[PDB]
């Protein structure tokens, strides 16, 4: 098979006699085909940043094991060269503190699997606008990553209108240094939505929202470039594309 750097992937197994899906000795989890009764899924996604070249993994079975090989694709990302690799910043002391405590609190959030479906059908776009920035776009020293947009950007003004693009459980939803005014949510099987640079957090954390269900107000916290919505999924432990995610996802739970 092949993966774009980034990209998430939905792995279709037999489900008979099925025991473990492993990267070497990681496990991938595993959950129903919602229409196939004789499949499972995983969700393999690859890093932007540095992914292998390629990928085998094992399906362990009681009467066998089947071997699943993935090439790494560059794919058409947006690049640009910078003329400074700064790569060590020195920031206040409260700052690296704030950064290192929220990126502790995060891993923790994201390690927390959910072995359930929270998530009701297809994801929804959290607001009816356009892309204004794309997932991926790219800043290269020595033809090599140095940097990457994690999430796509949507048109909004100040103040605009925010919703729940699934179902879940709010596991962030507070000020972050990156992010600003976050919310997070879970939605099961290790996918998360991300809304980032709210003027308004309208959730508490472990609250229970609908799909389309309002979760804060857009705005320009935490963002130099001024006011948008940033959308990320996380999926198979990375950051993935977005739109790319809620297309392949949509596929197989819409109906
Ligand atoms: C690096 C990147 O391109 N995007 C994300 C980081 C991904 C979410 C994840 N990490 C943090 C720090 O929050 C989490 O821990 O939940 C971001 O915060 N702001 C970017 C610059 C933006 O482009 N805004 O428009
Ligand atoms: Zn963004």
């Amino acid at each position: 098979m092949e993966l774009i750097k980034g990209q998430a992937l939905f792995l279709e197994l037999d489900k008979k006699d099925f025991l473990s899906l492993k990267n070497n000795d990681k496990n991938i989890p595993t959950f129903a085909h919602p229409k196939n009764q004789e499949k499972i899924l995983a969700i393999f996604s690859l890093p932007y940043k540095n992914p292998p070249q390629n990928t085998k993994l094992i399906a362990f079975y009681k009467d066998k094991k089947e071997e699943i090989f993935i090439k790494t694709l560059e794919g058409n990302y947006k690049s640009e060269k910078l003329q400074v690799e700064n790569k060590k910043i020195f920031p206040p002391k409260t700052i690296q503190e704030r950064i290192a405590k929220e990126l502790k609190e995060a891993n923790a959030i994201y390690s927390s699997y959910t072995p359930k479906a929270l998530f009701n059908g297809a994801f929804n776009i959290p607001l009816n606008s356009f892309i204004t920035s794309d997932f991926g776009k790219a800043r290269t020293f020595n033809e090599k990553v140095a940097s990457y947009h994690s999430g796509t950007d949507f048109r909004a003004a100040t103040g605009t209108p925010i919703y729940a693009a699934n179902s879940g459980v709010v596991k962030i939803a507070k000020d972050r240094y990156f992010a600003g005014n976050s919310v997070v949510i879970d939605h099961g099987f290790g996918i998360y939505s991300q809304y980032y640079h709210l003027s308004k957090i309208d959730v508490k954390v472990g609250q229970k929202i609908k799909k389309g269900e309002l979760i804060g107000l857009s705005g320009a916290s935490g963002r130099v470039s001024g006011p948008a919505l940033h959308f990320g999924i996380l999926a198979g432990g990375k950051q993935v594309d977005p739109l790319d995610f809620v297309s392949k996802f949509n596929a197989i739970f819409q109906l």
